[PDB]
């Protein structure tokens, strides 16, 4: 296990989110199903020159599962993956522009809804989540899981639990007062409303 500190404008956006005032809590599932797809490009867009990166899983879909028991969300694609440094690096310099031009724009007046816009709409996850694991594979990596409750660190670790070829899970813990999100008539009206145009089967899954 790993613990590393988040950079200081990072940690800055999550308190940010955290903390301030917003009822349209509803877009975090738009941002994390925007990044699946853009992983689920990759892959596709790999696979013109290299046909063998499909050999961890030909079929590219996002799937959507509840879990009432847990109260958690669950993204799963199987998109391109992260390898450990590509998850190190996404969290980095990367990210440090978009975050601050963001809490530049939100000072002159633009709402929590404009994240994806900067590139840093995974953090709308905290409008739900008390706290966020990533679980993910690349086909030249092991499989690794992130973790972070915020409180300006994270946690790395390689992961011990059932592999899953190639992509990437996100598994929100929600907060007590947002299961809304478990619930399949909700989950429906978020996805026909903010993501109806994504390139890939998604799949609410049942209980
Ligand atoms: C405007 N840009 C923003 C970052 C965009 C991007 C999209 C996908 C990925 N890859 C390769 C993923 O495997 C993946 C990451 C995901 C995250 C972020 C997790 C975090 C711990 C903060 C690194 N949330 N949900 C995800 C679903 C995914 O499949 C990396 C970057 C690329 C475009």
């Amino acid at each position: 296990v790993e613990t590393f500190a988040f950079q200081a404008e990072i940690a800055q956006l999550m308190s940010l989110i955290i903390n301030t005032f917003y009822s349209n809590k509803e877009i975090f599932l738009r941002e994390l199903i925007s990044n699946s797809s853009d992983a689920l490009d990759k892959i596709r867009y790999e696979s013109l020159t290299d046909p063998s990166k499909l050999d961890s899983g030909k079929e590219l879909h996002i799937n959507l599962i509840p879990n009432k028991q847990d109260r958690t969300l669950t993204i799963v694609d199987t998109g391109i993956g992260m390898t450990k440094a590509d998850l190190i690096n996404n969290l980095g310099t990367i990210a440090k522009s978009g975050t601050k031009a963001f809490m530049e724009a939100l000072q002159a007046g633009a709402d929590i809804s404009m994240i994806g816009q900067f590139g840093v709409g995974f953090y709308s996850a905290y409008l739900v989540a008390e706290k966020v694991t990533v679980i993910t594979k690349h086909n030249d990596d092991e499989q690794y899981a992130w973790e972070s409750s915020a409180g300006g660190s994270f946690t790395v670790r390689t992961d011990t639990g059932e592999p899953m070829g190639r992509g990437t899970k996100v598994i929100l813990h929600l907060k007590e007062d947002q299961t809304e999100y478990l619930e399949e008539r909700r989950i429906k009206e978020i996805v026909k409303k903010h993501s109806q145009f994504i390139g890939y089967p998604i799949t609410l899954f049942v209980e």
